[PDB]
């Protein structure tokens, strides 16, 4: 179900957020560190249904963030649906310690034949958002190979398509 959340904007009107429009919805692209938005939950790829009340439906980014600049006010009242496109997929290491997987940028990009990865239906062209519950959006792919490195057995990640 969708949740509410209350936040206080900065001096500049800001909370840490930048949205994305995607067939017709209003998207979280990037949550700031440290930030109102990073405080109550917010991540990317949840869905914002409602600023204030009003729908977001068929908005434009511009137009979300220029509603939020102009809100009036300290507080800024967001209704969220949680990462609606969200999937989770656990895999195993195989006897040389690998799932079955190349990514670029945190992007998944090939499945190796016959892998773990391969047997768990992992698809391409998917966000890698946690890895074992640490959230990997933001980090360099050296840091994800390190967490995929020193992982144990058991890998479990969550995916979302890159829309």
């Amino acid at each position: 179900d969708p949740r509410e959340v209350i936040l206080c904007k900065d001096q500049d009107g800001k909370i840490g957020l930048r949205l994305k429009s995607i067939d017709n919805g209003i998207f979280v692209q990037l949550v700031q560190a440290n930030s109102p938005a990073s405080l109550v939950g917010l991540r990317f790829g949840d869905q914002v249904l409602q600023i204030n009340g009003e729908n977001c439906a068929g908005w434009s980014s511009d137009k979300a963030h220029k509603v939020l600049k102009q809100a009036f006010g300290e507080k800024i009242t967001m209704t969220i649906r949680d990462r609606p496109f969200e999937r989770t997929i656990t895999m195993h290491k195989d006897s040389t310690g690998h799932v079955g997987f190349i990514f670029k940028n945190g992007k998944i990009t090939s499945i190796v034949k016959d892998s773990s990865a391969a047997r768990n239906g992992l698809l391409t062209e998917h966000n890698i958002c946690e890895i074992n519950g640490q959230n990997v959006i933001g980090l360099k792919d050296s840091q994800i190979a390190d967490i995929l490195s020193t992982s144990g057995t058991v890998v479990t990640i969550t995916i979302m398509p890159a829309f």
